[PDB]
């Protein structure tokens, strides 16, 4: 599984919390955060991800597209947001192509979390 070749459960955490210090540091998407647990999100989106890239756990949190309901993201934010996971990933030593195929999970939430 993607999860594997990532390196683990630990492994995903730590690019997780790149992704939003990443996130965090950017001003076209940092005000979306304003005022969020930035420790819930991180652990939130590594089970999401962790699920979605092949771990043994589901996912069992909250629906993605009613989370981002009305929250007025746009595709160039969230093609943005793609940017902080792949300099994230890049940043871990990831292959390139893993990063590539890592990053291609987390396009198939665009249609969730875009919504203007
Ligand atoms: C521009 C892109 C994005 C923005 C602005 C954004 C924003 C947010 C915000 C503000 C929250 C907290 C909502 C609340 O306090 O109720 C949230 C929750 C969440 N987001 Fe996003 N998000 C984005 C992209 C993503 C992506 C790419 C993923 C998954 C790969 C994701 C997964 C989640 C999850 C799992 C939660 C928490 C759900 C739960 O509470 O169970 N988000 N997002």
């Amino acid at each position: 599984s993607l999860f594997e070749q990532l390196g683990g459960q630990a492994a995903v955490q730590a690019v997780t919390a790149q992704f939003y210090a990443n996130i965090q540091a950017d001003a076209t998407v940092a005000t979306f955060f304003n005022g969020i647990d930035m420790p819930n999100q991180t652990n939130k989106t590594a089970a999401f991800l962790c699920a979605a890239l092949g771990g043994p756990n589901a996912w069992t949190g909250r629906n993605l597209k009613e989370v981002h309901a009305n929250m007025g993201v746009s595709n160039a934010q969230f093609t943005t947001v793609i940017g902080h996971l792949r300099s994230a990933l890049t940043g871990a030593g990831v292959a390139a192509a893993l990063v590539e195929q890592t990053v291609a999970v987390a396009e198939t939430v665009r249609g969730d979390v875009v919504t203007v």
